[PDB]
């Protein structure tokens, strides 16, 4: 049961918008294709895949009841990357840089969630 | 095997140093590994592989006799990428940007090659 809230509008028009523009965001635009990319254990490890394109479409179609759910999807996206990849891989550093911006934006979000 | 020349020193400390720091250079730091990257037709199509890491190592180990060899290795690297990939692939647009900077620095290289 979705919902439109001040916070979900902020997730869509500030958080996703800002991250999409970042030069490190492109590995996260689409779901990880483990066969195309030769990642044969990916779905054995990552059972809850998530990507920013999915998050964007979920916001655009009022999938979420609360911005907390959208923040959880972002956390799943980042942590899936942290788990699957090795602690020193470039993609982990890219994810960490995007998560830093994500947390900076979340900190400026309206702290009270109200339906529109 | 090789020697020091003013043009090779320029290739190392101007051309390669600049290109190595460029935002688009990272796909060219290492030989294309057609096994790890799942490129089963790469060596069918590309018979003379080259990459910037190999070029940089060759300069550091005084492998080259003349800068003409180093410039041709860059040409082979870039040309291979255009032969293998689609003109719409992002890697080809990255190669284009890098090749323009390469030719810019080449134009300002010392025009007469002397041994150092």
């Amino acid at each position: 049961p979705g919902r439109k809230t001040n916070q979900l509008q902020y997730m869509q028009n500030v958080v996703v918008k800002t991250l999409w523009k970042h030069q490190f965001a492109w590995p996260f635009y689409q779901p990880v294709d483990a066969i195309k990319l030769n990642l044969p254990d990916y779905h054995k490890i990552i059972k809850n895949p998530m990507d920013m394109g999915t998050i964007k479409k979920r916001l655009e179609n009022n999938y979420y009841w609360s911005a907390s759910e959208c923040m959880q999807d972002f956390n799943t996206m980042f942590t899936n990357c942290y788990i699957y990849n090795k602690p020193t891989d470039d993609i982990v550093l890219m994810a960490q840089a995007l998560e830093k911006i994500f947390l900076q934006k979340v900190a400026q979000m309206p702290q009270e969630e109200v339906e529109l």
